[PDB]
């Protein structure tokens, strides 16, 4: 028992875990932080969202709700300062990669959340399919064993 | 690896895990929200502070961080306005709860910040505030 449920874990990928792309609350770069954006990136409930720059694939910056905390929806200053600021280094993945390897990648002390990419020979392109982090990983932990 | 993280995880009390309540950042709920309260809560990094009444042991209420997003130091709005408006739960866990049942626990909604209780005998017997322990503080202990 205790095997089976370490093997399946040891043979899951990310693209198993992952919360899709489409579920995820992403932020174009070029928003402004205004009332309802800002009211909007609150309500969400997610603190670490992905700012990304036209096309929704195409992920360059890293937003920390936190960060929000100071900025006044009446200065409507624009999210581009805040992204512009910071350029966290984007964590990628390739989708077929296994669990322990990610948790490597995480014990190393890289970006909790990670976005997930395949090859797409539909020349082959990169294309992101969706987002996981280690919160997901240990949580398909503490699920898989039991 | 996988394993380590599992084992790890079963062992480890969230009292092994916590951090000690002398060494918290808190915040008493009289407090007002001018510019030294605004740019301490800012840098002390602490995305979520406990609140308390009174003595440091007596925690009422939780402040997320990220509420503070609508709130300006010039207004000197009181912590207790924000606290009473969102009533944010507290959570409280025994000293003995494993890690992975913290996880089961921050899973089913609650908030990410849990409040450490032992069983007090030494002289009526009581709960005992030890400390507090966050959904951070277990993913860190799992990495590491």
């Amino acid at each position: 028992n205790m095997i089976q449920g370490a093997l399946e874990l040891r043979t899951k990928t990310v693209e198993d875990i992952m919360t899709q792309l489409q579920d995820c609350f992403m932020i174009r770069s070029d928003a402004i932080l205004d009332f309802n954006t800002m009211s909007e990136i609150m309500e969400s409930g997610y603190t670490r969202i992905p700012v990304f720059e036209d096309e929704q694939s195409n992920i360059v910056d890293i937003l920390y709700v936190k960060d929000l905390a100071f900025v006044d929806p009446d200065d409507c200053t624009p999210l581009k300062t805040i992204t512009r600021f910071y350029n966290h280094p984007v964590h990628f993945v390739f989708h077929d990669t296994k669990l322990d390897a990610m948790l490597e990648e995480f014990k190393k002390g890289k970006s909790h959340l990670a976005i997930v990419q395949k090859v797409n020979n539909e020349d082959p392109f990169y294309e992101v399919l969706g987002l996981v982090t280690l919160e997901d990983v240990i949580e398909e932990i503490i699920k898989s064993e039991i």
